[PDB]
């Protein structure tokens, strides 16, 4: 059996999974949803054509998107996560304590749909009273949004619909503008070897909003080039200022309190890109 | 034109990079040589359908192996380095003006030419009068030194041929053996998400006969899972306790003096491993 | 969406079919079983990595298979299909009166149950009146049958299980006692680029037999090299000396009374092989 | 080594050869030139990623173009090529004494260049002394031909460039010009399975101005589908009339006086495109 899936990260660059059999091949309003079993991650999920999560190695981006600003703030009680459709950003959430109400908001609500079906160790918590499910914008609901949040998670950072954010360089404004007098607010922000002119604009761009705009790093194996990259943007708290007796036993397989400050070391030509 | 050189990292799963045109290919007495022009990263030179450097990301893992134990001696003076042919870690080695001579071993003398041939910004320095270029053994010539050098780079952690290293565990015992009283010694050790064995075994025997043994990071997103382990063992210095005073300005594109320590810390489920 | 089913047809060489999701993967107690649905050709049906039919190009195997011999043989009444698990040669078989019965024996009941399944214009004629399906050996079955077929349409040439054809080069002289004193027998005997030892061997140890041995052609652009072959065994029809009379009306996509006597017209390089 | 080079045949569907090594890569004035080692064909040439020739089956192509217009005419004298840059059909044009001077014009000089450099075997008789070789446009040599040649093998039948051929559907009417009195042409015009409307429309403009249209049959194992297609426009002589003594002995590896009449035997599907 030859059957594989491959992503052309790049038109000269790609990888490529061994897959058993597709679950869910399905062509939505939005995007191209198809949820494959593969032999060496698990279940995985595309989105028009592209790697989502897995069941082997999600849990980096999840853990270090929610972990890095839940920590980095001294007490967050009110989060937003736009796009995360899997429901891995929201399971990492709920280990925080002091978290009263996460809200979720996805456009798509097959993406959730299947996720809970074929991903349940990801979006099995989607569930949990203290998250609220919304199948909507996101971006829209950024717009409509008055210092209601400590942390907001993003998806993507170029709004896409209502662009109603028309705050200079409209996006961040907007999320600064959701954002309570102390939020904090996280982006990924791709990888520096096929598209650092991204990281830059970013970085330069939130910088223009935010007065501490940092940018770490993580592992992810089935992501483009095997370091991602993330945007934080605090209104007061510095990631790398948080106390010691800040942190608790939370379960992770990736996160670490070291990790957390080391993240932000970044190789001098990633650096460069800032 | 879709002429791709796929390498399967695993059974189940791998890279494709798109080729231009090969530049040299050959079968020696030791390995299958592909020398290919890649349109993503430049000339690329694969040994037994394996990616060994390419003109792009080349720089992490020559600048990883060689900067992390040459800064963590106060003073390396006698450098070893066994199968690096391309000659990318000598180029980096020579960037230390302590180092009096650094000699090369590889047994093909195949893979120097064609590297000084068609990777000329990694060999280039091989020719160098405080380099000493042997193609022999390597193996066979450490089992052959006797407190020579200060610092040993290794390319593989098991010696094929003459297995004399009947020391306990043999090639550790072997390497203490080669290197003077405060030796230190690294060695690539693969990466933790698809042969997470070999970090467990090689950080366990290594820890048998040296006082000092940690591990270190480092992204290379030609090699399997974007992810490089390497070990380091050491006698007397720890590569956590380098005195800020000890670094000098050195050109570099990924080691940094912070990246330096940064290295050293382990995402959760890759210390899990040690 | 880049999800693509490969076959080696060779080492070195080989087809790529883009899948757009799969209908059925089974490990059965014979073989590996997949069902696939290909956007250039509909459903297709892969075993142990191979394929079998797919919807758009099915027809070619089939009529041929069926078709020469059939119109080959004066009144064919009793028919035996060895293989056909996909129901493709007994749809065909139907199209002519003269035939009482038409036998299907398949050892893989799964192929059957998932053709009929995923390939109902393929496999929709099995549940007719006129054929009795058995899902048993095959070549047990031949072993067990003496002068009862007209014509016996097998699937391979080399029997695997009970061995109990010990005539001379058992297996067609095992044929030739099951058919009558006046049968033909047909048999793919793959294609001429790249096993064409096969046809030699098969055409020479038919002919040992058969007085009566021909070689024909078509054209499946789903088999290696794009030319498939068929080898006949008669005892007594010459397949070439078929009056114009005997046809008679039929629908069908490929085969054609012309057809049946140009497809007997090998290239020069193919005839050197008999 | 995993060096493979495939051509998408179809959106959804191509054939993959593995490669040994690249002998000559260049990009032309007129299209992107490759010449390939490839383990399973030998040397193969492709022009804008697709394939042109290769070792192996170059013959068939070559051999079915050239005699069967050659053997059609009583007696053919002046010949022309218009596109056979690798120099195939001039090979076999020359096997057939009654050809006086065989012309070649291909644009593109490297072709021919690089044919005679790497497909000796099939280039290596554009030396001869009864072979005209003109690098220039074709269609114009063809536009400016009054009554010069008893046949014409033509590569693409739709001119770019000068389209001086403002006869009605000009190209056809510009080869019945540059055709003497009782000419033929030949041009390949595809496979049945994925472009049948190009066999439809080219069928029907040819009828239009030669009283003799027909479509010819071959395998190439290394083109769309397996099997390729030939449109003859002859304006006297029938290529299913040939006298068997109009015959001589000629070395072929697939063309045969019977081959010369069965390749006009279509599948049932292809007849009903014309």
């Amino acid at each position: 059996s030859e059957l594989w899936y491959t992503e052309k990260q790049t038109k000269n660059f790609g990888i490529t999974m061994k897959v058993n059999k597709t679950l869910h091949t399905e062509q939505t309003e939005f995007q191209h949803l198809e949820m494959v079993e593969t032999e060496e991650f698990g279940n995985m999920l595309f989105l028009d054509g592209m790697v989502m999560t897995s069941e082997k190695d999600e849990f980096v981006y999840h853990e270090m998107v929610a972990h890095v600003p839940l920590f980095t703030h001294p007490n967050p009680e009110h989060v937003l996560v736009v796009g995360g459709g899997d429901g891995g950003v929201i399971r990492e959430i709920l280990k925080h304590p002091s978290v009263k109400k996460a809200t979720l908001v996805d456009i798509d609500g097959k993406v959730i749909e299947y996720s809970k079906k074929f991903l349940p160790s990801i979006a099995g918590k989607l569930d949990d009273p203290r998250v609220d499910v919304q199948v909507d914008d996101g971006f829209m609901h950024i717009a409509k949004s008055e210092n209601q949040y400590d942390v907001i998670m993003v998806d993507s950072t170029e709004p896409v619909g209502p662009a109603v954010n028309l705050f200079t360089k409209g996006f961040y404004a907007g999320i600064a503008k959701a954002l309570k007098e102390d939020g904090i607010f996280v982006a990924q922000t791709d990888n520096p070897w096929f598209t650092p002119e991204l990281i830059t604009n970013v970085q330069r761009d939130v910088k223009e909003i935010f007065p501490i705009t940092k940018l770490y790093t993580a592992n992810i194996p089935t992501y483009p080039s095997g370091l991602w990259t993330f945007t934080i943007g605090s209104k007061k708290y510095d990631p790398l200022a948080v106390e010691d007796s800040r942190f608790f036993d939370i379960e992770t397989k990736y996160y670490t309190k070291d990790i957390h400050k080391a993240a932000f070391v970044l190789p001098k030509f990633v650096s460069d890109l800032i």
